[PDB]
């Protein structure tokens, strides 16, 4: 409905975050600062985020580690089929020796936006990407 940053939602979420934040647990920004402003409601893509970030808390477990919470203009980023020429893409990285409905109310939420989530891992890292479209 609102036109505004995605990152005004990042960062309320990067607040909201710090109250339950182990002590060994680093939340960290990578944010694209040319990423323009998109279409989308800030309530649910802050329950979006909120629940992909307490995910990667659950995963990190009791050994902690660090969350990286990033942002960057996707170019020509395909959505249901269509190549949109630009769209948000918000990454909830995790990095830690120890490696839902929740999940399953961020897919919808972002099903309402058009737009996507992805699941992604390697060596000592977990990543969920979430997109929103921004220019089709």
């Amino acid at each position: 409905r609102v036109t505004e940053s995605i990152h005004k939602v990042a960062e309320r979420v990067v607040t909201l975050v710090s109250m339950e934040l182990p002590d060994n647990v680093r939340l960290i920004r990578d944010y694209d600062p040319s990423l323009p402003e998109l279409a989308h409601d800030p309530d649910q893509i802050e329950q979006v985020l909120l629940n992909i970030v307490r995910n990667a808390l659950q995963a990190l477990g009791p050994e902690g580690g660090e969350i990286i919470l990033r942002t960057r203009t996707a170019f020509q980023l395909t959505l249901h089929g269509e190549r949109y020429r630009l769209a948000a893409r918000i990454d909830v990285e995790d990095n830690g020796p120890g490696i839902g409905l929740g999940l399953s109310i961020a897919r919808n939420l972002i099903d309402q936006h058009s737009g996507k989530i992805e699941f992604t891992s390697w060596p000592g890292h977990t990543e969920f990407s979430v997109y929103l479209p921004i220019r089709k």
